[PDB]
């Protein structure tokens, strides 16, 4: 038996990284025991406790936003663990996501469609996950000969209060759909992007009209709402049953290791939330 | 440990129900399995196997949308199991919620508002959960004395494209959001009400102006969308937190109970998709 400790099962790449850890868990007679972890302080006593006490053979942990890489590599020592969507500095095992080319594959679309200047709304700092996305649009926008500023890249959140809450800060910020500001924004994790678009509509802005908006991965609500998110669609479902055979592998005494999902290659989703600029 | 079985992660009351079922087990020093089961004979296979290879010592399940009464009984036949959020006629161990008493909430706001010709996407018409929340939509518009149609009522699902299907029929059928046509819906469940709300729009219904949406359950994305949805919300934490209960004491010895959660009450949560026609 295997655990998988999450920061809550309403996190947008759970379903589908769960469906794939349960398929290659069933796939070997495995089962998969599921736990759900708070903010710190209560939030390291109950993976402490969660970890250490263990009816498992071995533990899948996806990172709380809140948790620093102290917080974890303190925890994980000595207990057989593979973090998904997240690589902790100083130990090995781990499956993460080609999170670069995801910021990339973003980004270069608006480009394509005539915008000189996008936002970025991150994920939270400690996240090294949003890092990499973060990246991966530093790296395209240079290339294409653009540029940001410090102002059009926010710390925020995968949720969409974080989003909601960064949209706003680039609206009355850096005039984030007025005259000279950013005409889109690159949201590093999809419900983010559908509470950043929620917010720009409260606020009156067109989308896409004043704003094009892309969230970085992809759920029911991003395809449902409307004008429905335009967005690039990461193998969660693979990453899931990786994860899963790193950790029953090395149970049966192989390496952990770490590494990228890289095929198939992130997917551009283009819906209604994307266009060229005024 | 116990085995928590549901049709869908992606479901509208799994998050909430599952933090009841995590804060009860917790307490218990006792572990969650997270399953699914497919249609009998399979699922009848599954779940046996479950506890006669010793994985769990009893199971929590949620029905889908799909099982008939007649499914649900076959896979639970020798099992120690609550059922979640529905409950099987014929058998003991089950926790329901205060279904009835949620769709009349949703129904009277309508009214309230000065709506008369109201209708109602509900889930699949085998689904006890999604009749019983029909049932206090009717026995409202009753108490108020007022119309309903068979054309009105339409039989969808819980999912974002149920609903979205269920409207585009009320549209095209009944006359919805029309001089004929009612100026409301009550959405049975809350993803289907996305769907419907995403699907009104669409068609180039003003949303509360030409129709007037209302959910029952709430999640962060009926609070989140623009215009945001007029929901109606359960306890859906404390349903898990007393199913899990019921579950872990029958395992010591007590018996199976049928349960409704009526506290806390259904509490309407206004927004911006109701208003007067």
């Amino acid at each position: 038996t295997i655990g998988l400790i999450v920061p809550d099962v309403n996190n947008a790449v759970f379903a589908d990284m769960f469906s794939g850890v349960q398929m290659a868990a069933s796939g070997h007679s495995t089962d998969v025991l599921l736990g759900q972890i708070d903010a710190p302080p209560r939030g390291t006593q109950q993976l402490s406790r969660l970890v250490s006490e263990g009816r498992v053979d071995g533990v899948l942990l996806q990172r709380r936003e809140d948790f620093d890489d102290d917080m974890l590599a303190a925890v994980l020592e000595g207990v057989p663990a593979v973090t998904i969507n997240s690589r902790v500095p100083g130990r090995v095992g781990s499956v993460i996501l080609d999170d670069q080319k995801g910021g990339g594959i973003a980004t270069e679309h608006l480009i394509t469609l005539g915008h000189s200047r996008i936002a970025f709304i991150s994920g939270t700092a400690i996240h090294d996950t949003a890092q990499r996305r973060k990246e991966g649009y530093l790296e395209t926008l240079a290339s294409a000969g653009l540029r940001s500023e410090a102002a059009w890249v926010v710390d925020a959140g995968w949720e969409a209060d974080a989003g909601s809450a960064a949209l706003n800060t680039l609206y009355r910020g850096a005039n984030l759909g007025k005259p000279d500001g950013p005409t889109a924004v690159v949201v590093a994790s999809v419900n983010a992007a559908v509470g950043a678009l929620s917010t720009a509509l409260r606020l009156g802005l067109r989308v896409p009209e004043d704003l094009s908006i892309v969230g970085i991965n992809t759920t029911w609500v991003s395809d449902t709402v409307y004008p429905a998110l335009t967005t690039v669609r990461l193998p969660l479902q693979r990453l899931g049953e990786v994860a899963a055979d790193v950790l029953m592998e090395h149970l049966g005494g192989r390496a952990l290791t770490d590494t990228v999902v890289t095929q198939p290659t992130p997917e551009l989703l283009v819906r209604e939330t994307t266009a060229p600029p005024t």
